[PDB]
């Protein structure tokens, strides 16, 4: 499994490409895995993987919740990974194909996927709760190694780490801003992600030093 | 939504010259091209502007929108600020990731296309027991559009009583997934065609045919 440092991923939800870039920098000492997504995607270009690579040397997962039909989703993965991320997210809800689209294009170009189970907002009760357990459980059928579950609901997350097991890579995201709490997430997650209240504070270096400081014996 | 020939362009090409090209040899027989991301995440967002320049036809941007509410209003915000139409948002996350998408859309005068159930095999796991909620959902929340499957066409006529006539609805799948034209075409508003036309030998010839077949439903 990646190696996260301190078990943060910070997730780059800004959209413009100088101040992304002057909180990444500014949280570097802390943090070697960066979440880019489609808010600074749509923003900046995919070419913003190739300068954070450049820039900051972290690793990137690009959070993209690939939802498509396999022969869609199989173009977006070559573009990611083209692009030179390390890893992607891909929604399990749209079912086992078209996860399956996703595994053979990163397996061929030495790759990761990371599987998103449930979700972490208000919303994610409508439907993707009741479908989560399943879906982890196919991706254990189909081989995934790393997912995604939600801070916010710890007794979810507590039940998603069951099923993948304790050798699965979990990430999860709603610590902060969401109100998960990052200390509690850490009992079942391997590392947790989180976007606002480092990307929004007066001094993103302190405000992730400080989660750090929170959860060090945890390290 | 008055969608030329009832026939939308899925323009999933991933070279910028190679979509320029076929889509502007199909141009007569269309005013809308879907753009998804295997053609953006290849080419920039900068793409959407250029089909506006060369071609003055609307753009559906097709990114299956899937996030919490703060992610989604800020993807939907980049997308129109790119110059798309309207946006394809998954209603799987539920109500509040939609009305998220609404807002933005309602704010830079732009249209929601709801996606409901999906076309490949797949879509039976999980999103078709859904899907009539979704679509039932999209009715509470005053969506207008909505994306149902051409390869099922029972379920796309379900779609369409569950969301009444005046709602407009669009459906991928014929072709290359199987689904008929002018069956499809009985339940929807317009259908979506991709590699039907984009990988055909002689692209204006498939587009041109598609449509005599479905002559007598225009
Ligand atoms: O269930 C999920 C899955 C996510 O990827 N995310 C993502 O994780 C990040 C959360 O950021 P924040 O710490 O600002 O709430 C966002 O990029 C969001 O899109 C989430 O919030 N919930
Ligand atoms: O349920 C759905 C929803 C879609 O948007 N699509 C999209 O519609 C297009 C179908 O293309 P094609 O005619 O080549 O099968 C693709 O861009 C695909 O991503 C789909 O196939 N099924």
């Amino acid at each position: 499994v990646m190696d996260v440092m301190n078990r943060l991923i910070l997730a780059m939800d800004l959209m413009n490409r100088d101040d992304a870039l002057r909180v990444t920098g500014e949280v570097r000492e802390y943090i070697d895995t960066v979440k880019i997504g489609y808010p600074l995607v749509l923003s900046e270009g995919m070419d913003i993987i190739a300068e954070f690579r450049k820039r900051f040397g972290c690793r990137i997962i690009a959070d993209f919740k690939v939802a498509d039909i396999p022969e869609t989703n199989e173009k977006i993965c070559r573009a990611t990974f083209k692009a030179g991320a390390d890893a992607i997210i891909v929604h399990g809800f749209p079912g086992a194909d078209s996860v399956r689209a996703c595994l053979n294009v990163a397996e061929e170009m030495g790759r990761e996927v990371f599987l998103l189970t449930e979700m972490s907002h208000p919303g994610a009760e409508m439907f993707i709760q009741g479908a989560a357990d399943e879906i982890a459980r196919m991706g254990v059928d189909l081989g995934v190694k790393n997912y995604v579950g939600p801070s916010t609901r710890p007794e979810r997350l507590s039940r998603l780490r069951e099923i993948i097991g304790q050798d699965s890579f979990l990430i999860s995201p709603g610590a902060g801003a969401q109100g998960g709490d990052p200390g509690e997430t850490l009992r079942f997650a391997d590392a947790i992600i989180v976007g606002r209240s480092i990307f929004l504070a007066d001094n993103p270096a302190a405000a992730a030093a400080g989660i750090i400081e929170s959860i060090k014996d945890l390290l």
